């Protein structure tokens, strides 16, 4: 069972604070989304597009579930998982790390290399507001460890998440 399964919204720093803390760990990093496309040979935009948004989430359903039973290391979950029920069921039990951001951080993060993010108009920060207002409350329900990242370097985040994921050296007898 995964030492940690990572979530949050796109801003939170997930994709790098997994490698980091994988690495910290020494264990493996498995994603989802790379995972199901290594699995079926097609694009996640691909079977959206053709099989359609109900076959992608139980596709990934599939291979959340095998990997929470399978994979001991670090397991980022890609980003609507969690609107899946099944996804839901599998977590409890697990280790589940929730990489906490305001709307506004994540639109801050999220708005590229250019220097007028606003000049593109609404429509991009305004789909991520609410995209965060559907999936935050989601996440907060199957976190077991919430971690505030706003304004946080990923260094910080990752020792927070280390000075809570301590094994405790095995007895004489577990030897
Ligand atoms: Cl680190």
């Amino acid at each position: 069972a995964p030492k940690a399964v990572l979530v949050g919204l796109p801003g939170s720093g997930k994709s790098t604070i997994g490698r980091r803390l994988a690495k910290a760990l020494g264990v493996g990093l498995l994603d989802t989304d790379v995972a199901i496309e290594q699995r079926t040979g097609r694009s996640i935009a691909d079977i959206f597009a053709t099989d359609g948004e109900q076959e992608f989430r139980r596709i990934e359903e599939d291979v959340v579930r095998a990997a929470l039973a399978d994979h001991d290391g670090v397991l980022s979950l890609g980003g609507g998982a969690v609107t899946s029920p099944g996804v839901r069921a599998a977590l409890a039990g697990h280790t589940v790390v929730y990489l906490e951001i305001s709307a506004a951080e994540g639109v801050r993060r999220t708005g590229g290399n250019t220097v007028r993010p606003l000049l593109a108009g609404p429509d991009r920060a305004e789909k991520y507001r609410a995209l965060m207002a559907k999936r935050a409350p989601l996440y907060r329900r199957v976190a077991t460890m919430r971690v505030d990242t706003n304004r946080r370097n990923p260094g910080a985040v990752v020792r927070h998440i280390l000075s809570r994921l301590q094994v405790p050296s095995p007895s004489e007898a577990a030897t």
